[PDB]
Formats: structure tokens, C-alpha cells, sequence
């Protein structure tokens, strides 16, 4: 799913100057950054664990990538040195917006990984209580007095959930939508199962 930057040797067999090697690459490498730029504005976090898990995987690998990406932005940074009159000008040009916006995605990339992190606790999380709940439909539904002290118990853990959803939200997460999504069901289900007791 990721192109690797290309390496200055694979240039030799053609034949071209040291610098006007260079500049091919500064440009593959300001190509590369757009083309993981689009993928990432592009990512999408994932409605249901199974989809979490996946998107977060993908995730890990685009990260990595643009992190092993460093060793080629060191080498155009370095690059600079080799380069001359008339196309150093140029060059500089392309290493600086380089710079930058190799600087966006990568925090992007961050952004986004420490999102599909909180995202992948949450929805853990709010599985693991639905899982419950519906279980409990079961259960109680089929003492008395150990029963009402479980769920006791159940609320704080719920009531728990909810305070990190509470949270996520406030800090606006993008994927507000399905963080929404499980927190309600989760309530409802734990508005249900404790009336059925009553």
C-alpha cells in the first residue's frame, strides 16, 4: 500500500550529472510526500472494532513509512552541499518546501495515530459492556441480592465508558460519530438491563 523513495543509485545507469541527479530526487521525494499526504487526508477510522483494528494496522504501517522517511530528508538536507550555480538556486527551493511539508504529514500522521489509539480503547471498551449487558439479558433473564450488588459494581465500570466518551467528544475527535454511536448503545442497554430488576 506504500512507495519506497527512491534511491539516488537507482539513477547511475542513467547517466547524469551528480546535481542533476539530485534535483530528480528532491523531487521524487516532494512527490512521495504529496502522494502519502492525499492517502492520509483521505484515512478513515472505522465504525465497529474489526474496522478499528484494520484501519489502525493500515495506520501503523503508512506511520512507520513516513517515519523511515527521514534518512531520505537527510539526504537531500545534506544534498544542498553538493550543489552549484545554476541549479543550486532551484534546488534550496525545493528542499525548503520539502522541509515543511514533510513536517505536515508526520504531524498528521501523529495526529492521527494517537486518534485511532484513543479510538481503539474506546470502542474496546464499550464492546466489552455491550458484550455483558447482552449477556446479562441471559441471566437475570431465565439471588437475589448478589445480583443487584453485581450491578452495582457494573455502574461504576459503565459509568466509566461513558466519562471517556464524554471526553473524546469534548476534544472534538474525528471520529466523533461512531464514538456517539457506542456510547449510546451502551446506555441504552444498561437503561434496559437495570429495569428489568427494576
Amino acid at each position: 500500500q506504500i512507495r519506497k523513495p527512491l534511491l539516488k543509485s537507482s539513477l547511475l545507469d542513467q547517466n547524469l550529472t551528480e546535481e542533476e541527479v539530485n534535483m530528480k530526487f528532491v523531487q521524487d521525494l516532494l512527490n512521495w510526500v504529496d502522494e502519502m499526504q492525499v492517502q492520509l487526508d483521505r484515512t478513515e477510522w472505522g465504525s465497529d472494532l474489526p474496522s478499528v483494528e484494520s484501519h489502525l494496522e493500515n495506520h501503523k504501517n503508512v506511520h512507520r513509512a513516513i517515519e523511515e522517511f527521514e534518512s531520505s530528508l537527510k539526504e537531500a538536507k545534506i544534498s544542498e552541499i553538493q550543489m552549484t550555480a545554476p541549479l543550486k538556486l532551484s534546488y534550496t527551493d525545493k528542499l525548503h518546501r520539502l522541509e515543511s511539508q514533510y513536517a505536515k504529514l508526520l504531524n498528521t500522521s501523529r495526529n492521527q495515530e494517537r486518534h485511532l489509539d484513543t479510538l481503539h480503547n474506546f470502542v474496546t471498551r464499550a464492546t466489552n459492556e455491550l458484550i455483558w449487558l447482552n449477556e446479562k439479558e441471559e441471566s437475570e433473564v431465565a439471588y437475589h441480592a448478589e445480583l443487584m450488588r453485581e450491578l452495582e459494581q457494573k455502574e461504576e465500570s459503565i459509568k466509566a465508558v461513558q466519562e471517556i466518551a464524554e471526553q473524546l467528544l469534548l476534544e472534538n475527535h474525528p471520529a466523533r460519530l461512531t464514538i456517539e454511536a457506542y456510547r449510546a448503545a451502551m446506555q441504552t442497554q444498561w437503561s434496559w438491563i437495570l429495569q428489568l430488576c427494576q
